[PDB]
């Protein structure tokens, strides 16, 4: 093997998502930070073992990749593709670097973020900063259990990590982020039965709706895709609520990892553009994307060796 | 008689501080919410037992008190007094209601805050909202253990709850809030030994500096008051770090409860204005107050009506 | 002076309810056991400190009281009063002794029950034995949060413990038990909104329905009683699910403690017999009582001194 | 080739459900089997990572033949009755086994509910046992139960079908027996005597040395070596159960192995005895009232229907 | 009350017992430390709350009391009395100060002990230091559950704290310590039934032997003493195993608190000297006392103010 | 194939290190115990699942190897080599057997140590016995976080276990032990800044000093070693504080596992003998080694077959 980053992390209940762009002349400061980021993860986290579960995953955008490195590029790396649907729009916003920081406690996330941004002061410009918190029974902002169908164990390794198909970058992965804001008033206006039809599962028991009854414009319907293999195509998600009550913001921060962006991008097309039999994913009638960025999260050794 | 609000809460690691002003004509919506706030605390919290440790303490400002109620006022209740020191200034900022929401997990805090602000949409205007997190070994944003000398058990009851001296409002308390922002670059410029001289305790072990060596302008020096009888005057604090890395904000949200504001106010005068033998509290050379508000947190039964 | 039994126990996640009758000639064996029950609680429980939270509360029925003791009777003690409603019937079934055993683990409950029934074989006849468990996030078999409005701290002391009004028995309490079996098929036939109208609170969030909307034949409506005082009358409940999937039994084991049975019994009248404006508690359309018994749970010192 | 969760962590609660398939039920059963994996997730996922909910599904000999056609697991047959001179191991009906385990009973019960929900109509319950860990992994005879089970790779190799039956690799063979103990009789023995029945020390759980351990002790008769001299091992997860009302005290026995030959050798030695032992002394205080054998297929066999 | 020291501590699983004598001239250093010991307890412990449960109880001997303070003496304070029995001897060994430090983790105990001995370097001479650990189910070194019959709640307050009978020192208590070493080879030579006869309870289940079968020279027999009222006299114990495998030392560190030493001393006479009906406590045939000291543990305010 | 001993343990907060020598004639008794030591680990530890985390690692010295075993020797096994530096000295002390016993509680360690020494009483002579405890945030006796840079997962498998380079003993490891006693007075005389320069990392935050500020005589500097390969050479440490406040002993018990002793021995030469640009490791100016032994810890299978 090479060591991948902590893409397959345990259940964690807090996160910080940090997206930044690299200023003019920043490339050197950044390259230094990248070579140390693994050891900052350990500095902050080691002393909080073992309940801490602190991990930071670092990702790099398509344009940033070319400023920072020469040598070949990961096969799949490109700017996030805007999707201008008949009704709904998946936007593209700027981002050169992603830090996806996760732990059991927000303060650990904050301490690591402090250390990282400390080393980058001068060189970067923050584009997004989100402090996320999982609800107490793995629920998201819509009140549904979120994560149930994520792959685990060897299936997750298979779905998420670059392998032999791009051997130079094996152990890497492709992360897509989108920040969503929900219209909770609208959403709470539906009966539970109606909400279950939007999602495709039971609210309370989290059991899948039977095929004979699950709508084709339900979220679970549109994000189940079968490959040429006959194999189901899987991504790894770690959606996190965030918000502010004073400013009436209630959000879900989407992040999905896959071994090639083609998978993540297909699901997005289905959601925003629709299919043969579905105008668009009903979940977008209550959720607006306000960011969109795609990153490559290299193998851990790649970063070590600079 | 009285059940007080959850002023003496267990150690909790997350908080939301929500400060609002009441719009014109809002008084009725507010009065309804106050009668229900206890049962929202239970709705949201009960099912997360026993890890949850969700509590909300509700406080009311001096001007708001007059809008909402007639009858007596709590004897100590007045607007926060600005302190214009030689060097440092304690500001006074607007606030009619305080919700001091605490739990072991932030999401519980957020769920209760959602429900409360849900019932108040229309009637109020948010002034401040802070999501706080205690660092993993009870440390604050300056890296010091924060809370060590708070009173506990019976001493805390004695220090924090209104009693026979204002018997109409026994079970209540007086909360003072100040939001502080720190100059971290400045602070991290000091050696540990120097920082210990600012605070008055050892950084790593949290042992008090001995009397013979503790500076008189150290924080612990200026916030130790004895009353007339020689007995120490205590408050109960629950300071919480908060911040944002992107915008370089690193903060401590101060809240102190006391059975009369006279105590909290004296410590503040000493800090901002100085004494005989100290220009001001050295901690203010790294910490700037950008809010200041005083609230009365009534006994729980008072709100039930 | 007087030390009550562990009526105000912490949240515990397992229970055994044991109801027995005293055979002819059994009175002596029983009286010995009552003086020892506290020390068996310690024997079993002490070694599993402090996670264990094992408590046994012992209660005695009205006719059994006369067989066991002469001297004064607790003022409120009588046989459970059958309620023959127009539609629903609260039955009264035999029971001389109650052991309400609670802990964080079932095995501790079982161990204590073993020791107690060990000393009593010969003298008693088991009438009911239920092994109960917490569901999830304090939910009951109907899927609602169960316990939310129980009194706590000082208010609970005030509501549950006999005081100056019967000074001989101060520290005691009155327990009523009813075993309920639910018609789950029927219940799952309702929409959530319909179920919420039966109970009087929201299913998922456990927020009370406003007066503006709460039905008068909702369960929360009928079990809220105000005294002549204008003050609410409260009891302390510790309902436990129990069940068997093979026999389709899904149950709620109801137990309510109060300082006088008049309170518990009023709530029951309202539920079974109805009011001005409500035929009966809608919850009984999905719940059948198959036992009913009333006991006095003396102060702990009362039992010691035998 | 992924197996079912036969190697579970230590879990403190179990439900064992044994059912028979009614005539005409075969379709409803085959549908459920393809979904049982996704119900495990639906119910269990939200209680992670304490939950440790796992369901292992097994199929009986006759039922196999009603549900599927083509080739059979090499070792799958009806449980073989044992008519010893003193003790008898009976065979009872059972077409399907759900071995449901978690850190809490309610997760077990919730999954059992959803499964039987989908099968109401097609099947008839034969046995339903709610098991609990006692204290410190002790059983109803008061001895530590589990100590010599294989772990890690030794357990993979002892319990999963491999190259010797390639079509069914990933599978295992579960034998179940419900045992009731005569506790009165058992508590009549001194501890030293009880230790001679089991073959280990009661309080410390150290093995008796070979020069003192009886040949009719349980640990003696269930230690079996192969012709190659290596130990033949199974994986057990015995659960106490009972009812104090009915003076029923039980150990529900479940033993997984890569071939039933191993499990069946141990049973023959227990019930029928050896050269130098009439029968396992533990059977003088334990009566078997069920007996069933099931094959627990690889996970992908059930998914793909 | 005035505020007592933490005599009534929860179950904790580690302890350090530190016994020292005061050197000539040391009186001043000691008086300073006593006024600060409360705040050292908080310094060390606060940051590990609430898992920590660090408590230190400070006690002062008879002769030391006279060197340190003028004013009245606690009524019960005197040197531990050697008991020279026909067979077994309870020795008396020197000690001016006792620190009984307890927590859930040894390191917290050690940190506080380091701080205390740090301030006393110069002034004192260590006599005894034991690091104790609870065996995993509250068992002691002989394999029996140890602590079961200790009083709790109000009964414990009543049994251990000085009240109106010596009003000047209300909130105080009297601690006796004895370090015992066991003859494990001998002990393991007995059957369990024989050991149960030594102690007076069942080994595994921790149930008391019935009166009609419990020997009069069993430990539980000789340490059960009834006052004039017929009511039991109780102490509060927190025995801790300690040992060293290399040197074959297996020990029990005995500590008992009582509101008057007369109770603790009665139990000791019965154990060591015997009664009309018991030669001596059979436990002493497997246990040798190698220390013996008596201390007064004042109310916490007493230490605060000087 | 082969199963190693529990070299890679979880984080554990208690340990007993027991070093013994085999007396003449003891070799049979010792061979017996080695074949059972695996099953005593389970006897003691099984019932304390899953919190217990009891593990025993057994190591054998060079000379003992020769007395105990039939055929060939681990390639790297020799006597610990004394290091006679110009200022500091790494001594070599007797030790044939090592038991490295770890768990989440000291009592489990003690119970296993008891059972082991039980079987060996007669055949061996104790040289060293240390009861270690982790400070509450992975700190050592100098107040620095200790453990931070240890390897994890596959990196640790690679750096610690013998493989195909000595195939008869693959699954084994090489342990070096050294008991160090610190001069706390001296050490606490330094400012924190000075202490950080001795170690090479920050005291409070545990972040590494940047390369242009990190002294070459700092501990972290001298124990960072690259191989001829350009790769960093790693060991796995589990240093445990220990001590006695009475006797002013404050200690760090050093144990380092590696797949060859060459690595551990290189770091020691650098520490005690110095480099191009450093006299010796500054940490030795506050730490004195009083033991030194090297052992080989065979695969689990090796011991079972005896
Ligand atoms: C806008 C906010 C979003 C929310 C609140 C959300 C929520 C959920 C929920 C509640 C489920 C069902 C339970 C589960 O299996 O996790 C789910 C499933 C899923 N979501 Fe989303 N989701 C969101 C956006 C997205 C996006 C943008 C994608 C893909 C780009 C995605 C991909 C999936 C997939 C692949 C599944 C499961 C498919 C399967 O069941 O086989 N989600 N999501
Ligand atoms: C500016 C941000 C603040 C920070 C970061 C802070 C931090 C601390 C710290 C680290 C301690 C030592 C540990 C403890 O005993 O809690 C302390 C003690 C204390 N602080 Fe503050 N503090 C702040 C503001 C205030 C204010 C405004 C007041 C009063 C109005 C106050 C009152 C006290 C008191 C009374 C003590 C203890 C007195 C005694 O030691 O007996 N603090 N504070
Ligand atoms: C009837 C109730 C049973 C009880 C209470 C019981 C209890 C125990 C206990 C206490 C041990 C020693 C500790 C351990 O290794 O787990 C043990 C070992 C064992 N039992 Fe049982 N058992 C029962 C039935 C069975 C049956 C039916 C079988 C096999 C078909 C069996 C197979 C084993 C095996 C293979 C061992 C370990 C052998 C070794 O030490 O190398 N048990 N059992
Ligand atoms: C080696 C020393 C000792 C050991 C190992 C030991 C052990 C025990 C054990 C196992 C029990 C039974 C469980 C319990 O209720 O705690 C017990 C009870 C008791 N022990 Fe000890 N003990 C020792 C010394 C003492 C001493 C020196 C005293 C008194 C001065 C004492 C006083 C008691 C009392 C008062 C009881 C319970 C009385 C009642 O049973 O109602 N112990 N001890
Ligand atoms: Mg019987």
């Amino acid at each position: 093997e090479p060591e991948p980053q902590m893409v397959l992390s345990p259940l964690t209940s807090a996160a910080i998502f940090l997206v930044v762009t690299i200023d003019s002349g920043g490339e050197d400061t950044v390259r230094d930070l990248l070579s140390d980021v693994a050891s900052l993860e350990r500095a902050v986290g080691f002393r909080a073992q073992p309940d801490g579960r602190l991990s930071c995953v670092t990702g790099i955008g398509s344009e940033a990749w070319d400023r920072l490195f020469s040598g070949a590029r990961p096969a799949g790396l490109h700017p996030f593709r805007e999707l201008d649907g008949p009704v709904h729009r998946a936007v593209a916003t700027p981002g050169d670097l992603l830090f996806h920081i996760r732990a059991s406690r927000l303060d650990l996330c904050f301490a690591l973020a402090t250390e990282i941004m400390g080393r980058l002061r001068g060189a970067v410009t923050p584009q997004d900063e989100v402090h996320g918190f999982k609800y107490f029974d793995e629920r998201d902002m819509l009140g549904f259990v979120d994560g149930t169908e994520n792959p685990t164990g060897a299936a997750a390794r298979r779905a998420v990590l670059v392998g032999a198909e791009d051997p130079a970058f094996a152990g890497g992965s492709y992360a897509v982020v989108q920040k969503y804001l929900h219209d909770i008033d609208a959403w709470e206006g539906l009966s539970v039965e109606a909400q279950e039809r939007v999602i495709g599962r039971r609210k309370m028991t989290d059991v899948e709706l039977s095929d004979d009854v699950k709508p084709a414009d339900s979220h679970v319907a549109l994000t189940s895709v079968t490959g040429p293999d006959g194999s189901d195509l899987e991504i790894l998600r770690d959606n996190m609520p965030f918000g502010s009550v004073g400013r009436e913001e209630f959000g879900t921060y989407f992040i999905g990892y896959a071994r090639t962006p083609e998978v993540t991008e297909t699901m997005l097309e289905r959601m925003f553009l629709g299919t043969a039999s579905a105008p668009h994913d009903r979940i977008l009638d209550f959720s607006t994307a306000v960011t969109g960025s795609l990153f490559f999260t290299p193998a851990a050794d790649f970063l070590e060796d600079l």
